[PDB]
């Protein structure tokens, strides 16, 4: 009433959502990958982007040292989601990498660990895709596809760096609790919120960066032997590698150097430790 | 406490006449960008709208980049924090005399290109860098080895996948006009707002995936020569390719095949055609 038109010059209408920022931060212990989590392991470390923060880690820095009080190092942005309570709140996640001084990744995602053969819950999870898929004509040579993509419905090998996608079908599938499906069918531990979600981008990350560079420095004592370097990425990709081809990986990246202890004890080379110091937390990437 | 206002910004590059081009509105002051709002089902999908709004440009798939957050003053005048959410598309260009204009990715950034050799640019950057690294002394150590390991002078030489830290160290430096230094000093062309921090953010993604897989059929037509692929990943990455081992390696990761047809190059010589094979546009169409 008296003219309030539509759109107005001097005035502008700025949407707000909640800001979160989310905290992944991973260590080995007893050759097991392992995530800090909080309230008796069903949510991730986490807490509002406020003014006071000068920027999102070190924002995300005061609520990991308030919610755990263990000291993180290094942090690298992960992916930042809308909520699907795409309304109100905005994720960011971070990856750290620190030394234990704790849940296990496969308490959450039990499907992922292949380290002994294939988990014998990926039977039942396949049997419910599989009826997910089947369940819609026009959408059934498509949902055939992405369940063979990741995991491996109607046969087709199993890539361990599909963590993200696997748990996306999952939720559309209506197959995790996060899901809410009015028939509710959930494998493994659920967290909070979508932090299954940011987990999930968490383990893709880790276990892409190792395939290619390994620089886990940061999880690992400051000398080591080549076996023991394989056997904690091995709990990370979640499965057995070749010890040839292992060794041959490390030493084509240049990354270790033997310090002359005693099987042969190795550290990261100091390079590796120094361009680490300058990388920051938005680090040249191929997927995320 | 804890809101943001989230503003999508696109970096949608495409390959024309063997240089990077950038999709910009405004006469190429800015990227396409717009806020994501309530009735935006998910970040890409609301950035997909303002492309469209304001390119009415076809789009095939997005990848999320980095998020970035403000360091501003009077953000409590806005109610909450302010961030930047970037993401990355690969197209053909297509003319249309809508309003949009393509600007290639070195006017924005012309020390990025060395396949001429090393620009000259670079060695006033490096100057007035120097300058901005001696004027304090506390800080000036480690002022040297930012600008040792970004710009090339590490000895392990010249990185492209650092075009974003490069920028940054730029900004921090006040080497570039978006900084609003006392005395202003400039190289390239400026954005508006933050997006040629976006920029420098999809640059580094795409030479980060090149390295390791080209997956750029988005960029390139139907059918292609070897030697188009080749000045394809050259213009992207700012070098000249080492042509044989750019040869094994899209070989070993079994990327492009010969479709049967030949082409005549400019000189008069016939070549084979080759176009990516269907499991790699399969692969990228089961994400997201
Ligand atoms: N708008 C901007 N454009 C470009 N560079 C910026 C901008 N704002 C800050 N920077 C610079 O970016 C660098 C990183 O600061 P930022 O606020 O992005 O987070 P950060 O946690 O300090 O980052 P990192 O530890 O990953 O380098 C600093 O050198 C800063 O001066
Ligand atoms: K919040
Ligand atoms: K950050
Ligand atoms: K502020
Ligand atoms: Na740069």
């Amino acid at each position: 009433y008296d003219d309030d038109d539509k759109d107005h010059p001097f005035t502008v209408t700025i949407g707000l959502a909640h800001a979160e920022l989310i905290a992944v931060v991973t260590a080995i212990t007893t050759d097991e990958p392992r995530v800090m989590t909080v309230r008796e392991g069903a949510a991730l470390p986490s807490g509002p982007f406020e003014f006071g923060h000068r920027t999102l880690q070190s924002g995300l820095r005061e609520w990991i040292h308030e919610q755990t009080h263990h000291p993180v190092g290094y942090l690298e942005q992960l992916y930042t989601f809308a909520d699907r309570d795409g309304g109100r709140t905005i994720s960011i996640g971070y990856l750290g990498l620190v030394r234990e001084q704790w849940h296990g990744w496969y308490e959450y995602f039990p499907w992922e660990d292949h380290r002994q053969g294939r988990p014998d819950i990926l039977d039942s999870i396949i049997d419910k895709l599989r009826a997910w898929a089947d369940s819609e004509p026009d959408s059934r040579a498509q949902r055939h596809l992405r369940a063979d993509f990741t995991f491996g419905l109607d046969g087709g090998g199993w890539n361990e760096e599909l963590t993200l996608q696997r748990y996306e079908l999952l939720y559309e599938a209506g197959l995790v609790g996060e899901a809410q499906s009015e028939p509710r069918i959930n494998f493994g531990r659920p967290m909070f919120a979508d932090h299954r979600r940011i987990l999930a981008t968490g383990i893709a990350r880790l276990r892409a960066k190792i395939k290619y560079r390994p620089v886990v420095f940061e999880l690992m004592a400051d000398s080591f032997t080549l076996l023991q370097l394989q056997r904690a990425i091995e709990a990370l990709a979640g499965l057995t590698l070749h010890k040839q081809n292992f060794r041959r990986l490390i030493e084509q990246q240049q990354l270790v150097e033997e310090t002359g202890d005693m099987a042969k004890l190795f550290r990261f080379r100091q390079t590796v430790l120094d361009e680490r110091a300058l990388s920051g937390t938005k680090l040249p990437l191929s997927r995320n």
